[PDB]
């Protein structure tokens, strides 16, 4: 039919088969109730002493116990398939957003993404299972009801089934006519209400002219008109209910009139009529739900379509073949112009950055708008629009994503934290690679030895949600320890730590210097000390690299950096 | 239960008595139908004799016809009371709406006041009528149903009545317990969803650290937990409906068990249980409606208190005793400082402007305000905060409101016209006073006679809503003719035309000059020609008269007059 994620469900059929076969019993039981109704009324409650009012009290409760157990098992075992389908769908979907470009997560639809994964995943299988159980049970109650209703007094069955749609369509046409009549009559009431508003509007003119009495008379007339219009409207609306009631009663009266003639006689009995009528009445609800099933199956398998769109959206480019054993290379730029998608302003103009290996460079972004993007390019998160980033004699486009991202490390005050323990967080994705002693040494080199050692559970304290919830400074220290453990030749320093912790942010800074004492570092300078620590100052204005050079060179000629050293004060 | 609304009910009480007595039958019919249900099954169908089941068609159609006619008469005659009472309330409200000060109509709006007059009164009447219908009909139905249940089987009725509340309360407590369980597990589901968001939010971190596999594993674990939580929640929710069904079935089983086990009643024939059970089931609707009725009463009656407050607000001041027919007396704003009620900014200050008799002393300004109110004070729509405006040497407060208003005429391009004929509009509020020839003379003086006689129906053509929708300029001509007819000694022009019709605006101007060769008027002028026609130019800048003098002197002294004048040009 419409969507066919069928393979994902294919494994979980046994559960679905059991649920369905136990669910059809959930209508077999309801039908057997009304089946037992006939012996009850005709034979039991009559002057017949007993044995239909002693066996029946037990059987009704036993069969309801069966109904309850089948309902529970059907619901649970369809919820098993729903759970094991929604869980696999969610798992696949998420596993196809961990290799999906940052562009989508650049607030293209990021806010809804959790909603997209959870609400829609819950809705797809929820609505599909609802459609199944409403097109099996309520689609089986109908079948069993018909079997019984033709088993009991088929002639009455026919005279009732032919009447039901005729009466239904007659009711529909009468209701349509009267609804149209009332809606049409509403127009006159609207007109007179507009006249009332008009009369209320002219307060000033009425008062200045002393027409209070004349306006009272005119309101008398329009209000009599309004009351008469309401009278006729209410009369027309009220004469609807008696008409439909009379039509239904006429249907019943004809049904019984047919009972007089010998055509259906001996199909009357006493119970038989009750069971047939009760079955026909109770047939509406199953059919009422069945006629609407297509809406549900569709809403749900369509959300599945919406989910499919995400599952098959753009994927991160991976057109690389070469790997890295060590990125002991020189970072090189040449006319590197880039623009982050979903925007019009160009990000970067031509670039000629020759950041050599073994030495660091501090880029200063006093403009403060879009500067960080320059770092995102070297880490291949937003694809470069124009130019190339020449790394170790090769471009990143040519180079495999995994190795490239591995060689570069990010550090920021807003660093995210995982939900596992701190020891794993430090060696995230490579816990087996390094021994706990290595992690402790990294923490030492991160100058958070006392802090990390003082957590309640020590080295393996749960560090994320449902944990101790460190502050920003401690998070920075553990991120620095992460970088130390990974020993990325390329460092990216956010330097967003506007907060100055006493005796600790200086410890943090010592950790930063030790980390960047070696290795090539690109520091998005925002603090004073880092600018002081600058090795090759790189200024940028809006989207262009205005100047480059060491501290003294740009300090001598005011240009940009020198004035920045003053407005930064 | 405030019920100031008692006197209105007493004249139409007869209609209410009818409505009620017919409504009683409107439930007696249903009761005597369920009564028919007994013999039908007991001795109508099983037996060969068909007299019962051949009469039953006739009796059922007859009872439903009585139901239809009695429902129609009840609804009609209750809506008639609700119509001739909502109508009298509406008419009384309006009659106490033309006595309200302009301030009340200004703070609120037509559409809010129309909602009050139209929607709120309709709710008052409709909801009180609905409360009465529910109480009477459903109380009659309940009393009749109880009579039936205790009459047909005084033993089964007692057991049913004892069981129903116990079963209902047990169902309620079970439902409450299971709802609490479901939400107590929904909280854990929310926790795991928050964890899912936590992990799904670290896209940049996962990519940079290359931990796609580890994050996939963690999501596997959390998704397993989510599926387990959903499974447990669904199981808890689905073990409820079977439990309530089991409780209801146990109730029914015990009822039937008592129906046989003892010989206490032992009298239940096939018909007696059918009728008693069907009534007990059908007794839910009235017990529910009668329980919810108190939300109808004191919801419409509260709207009646709202309408009383809107009716029982600050009436316009009428502290005047002396009546003056026609006055050449100057309107002098001696020391009059006024501010808009409901507003903060001072509208006026102590002023010295005087209006000599005969002289068409005018007033000009570009402040965009101040002027607007300086005329309204003469009409006393708004009151005065300080000072006194002297008519015939007497303050307007001393002057009788009706007579003083009659002495002033409101002529403006933005003028309201009543839903009446042109003759009625011109002689409005005094149609008896003036002859039709005088109205033709008024049209002549309006210089619109050619147009005034051009409509299809001539001088008596309907001019307002449901009329010709006359353009603004000729509507202003109509208002001008109104002024000429009434010959108000005091006149306050608006002259906000800003639209110069070819040869018709000049005719309008000719009409104004014919009007203002007499009839002293501080002409609120936006027209340079009107300013030139001024006698004693008066200039105000948003809080006070800057100067008052002839046009030549005012022009000579630049002050503020010459500047605003040359901006006008």
């Amino acid at each position: 039919t419409f969507r066919r994620l069928w393979p994902t469900i294919a494994p979980f059929k046994a559960g679905l088969i059991v649920a369905g076969v136990a669910l059809i019993l959930n209508a077999a039981s309801d039908t057997f109730m009304l089946s037992l109704l006939k012996p009850l009324l005709d034979d039991g409650f009559g002057k017949t002493d007993r044995s239909v009012l002693v066996w029946m009290p037990l059987v009704v409760i036993g069969l309801m116990i069966l109904r309850g157990i089948t309902s529970y098992v059907s619901s649970y075992c369809i919820s098993w398939v729903s759970g094991k389908v929604v869980m696999t769908m969610r798992r696949r979907l998420f596993g196809h957003m961990m290799g999906m470009p940052v562009s989508f997560f650049d607030k293209q639809s990021t806010g809804t993404l959790l909603s997209r994964i959870t609400y829609d995943s819950e809705q797809v299988a929820s609505s599909s299972s609802g459609a199944l159980i409403t097109v099996v049970r309520e689609g089986a109650s109908i079948i069993g009801l018909f079997i019984m209703m033709f088993y009991y007094s088929w002639q009455l069955s026919i005279i009732l089934i032919v009447l039901a749609p005729i009466v239904s369509i007659a009711i529909r046409v009468v209701s349509k006519r009267f609804r149209n009549i009332s809606k049409n009559m509403q127009n006159t009431m609207g007109q007179v209400t507009t006249s009332a508003e008009q009369m209320l509007k002219g307060h000033k003119e009425v008062l200045i002219f002393g027409g209070q009495e004349v306006e009272t008379k005119r309101f008398d007339k329009v209000s009599n008109r309004m009351r008469l219009q309401g009278m006729k409207m209410v009369s027309a609306s009220s004469i609807s209910d008696p008409i439909i009631q009379l039509i239904a009663s006429l249907a019943l009266a004809f049904v019984l009139y047919a009972a007089s003639f010998p055509s259906v006689m001996d199909s009357l009995t006493a119970g038989t009529i009750t069971v047939v009528f009760s079955s026909m009445i109770a047939l509406m609800r199953p059919l009422k739900s069945l006629t609407n099933v297509n809406a549900q199956f569709q809403r749900g398998m369509a959300a599945c379509q919406t989910l499919f769109t995400i599952l098959d959206s753009e994927q991160e480019k991976d057109e690389g073949k070469r790997v890295i054993e060590r990125a002991t290379g020189d970072v090189e730029f040449r006319n590197v112009t880039f623009t982050y998608p979903g925007r019009d302003v160009p990000a970067l103009r031509n670039i000629n950055l020759k950041i050599p290996a073994g030495k660091t460079v501090a880029l200063v972004g006093r403009s403060g708008s879009g500067k960080s993007t320059i770092a995102s390019l070297i880490t291949r998160f937003y694809d470069i629009d124009e130019g190339e980033i020449l790394m170790d004699g090769h471009d990143l486009r040519e180079y495999t994503l995994a190795s490239l991202r591995n060689q570069v490390a990010l550090v920021s005050q807003n660093v995210h934290l995982f939900n596992d323990t701190v020891a794993n967080n430090i060696a995230y994705a490579r816990t087996e690679q390094y021994s706990r002693e290595q992690i402790e040494e990294a923490a030492r080199m991160a100058y958070a030895m006392d802090f990390i050692n003082k957590m309640d559970n020590g080295l393996d304290t749960v560090i994320g949600e449902n944990g101790v919830l460190l502050s920003g400074g401690q998070r920075q220290r553990i991120a620095i320890a992460r970088a130390l453990l990974r020993d990325s030749p390329i460092l990216i320093l956010d330097e967003a730590t506007s907060a100055l912790d006493t005796e600790s942010e200086r410890a943090i800074q010592a950790a930063l210097d030790e980390l960047q004492k070696n290795r090539t570092s690109l520091v998005i300078a925002h603090r004073l000390s880092t600018i002081e620590k600058a090795d090759e100052i790189v200024v940028v204005e809006d989207g262009v690299i205005v100047e480059r050079g060491t501290h003294n060179d740009l300090l001598e000629h005011r240009g940009v950096y020198a004035q920045l050293h003053k407005m930064q004060f």
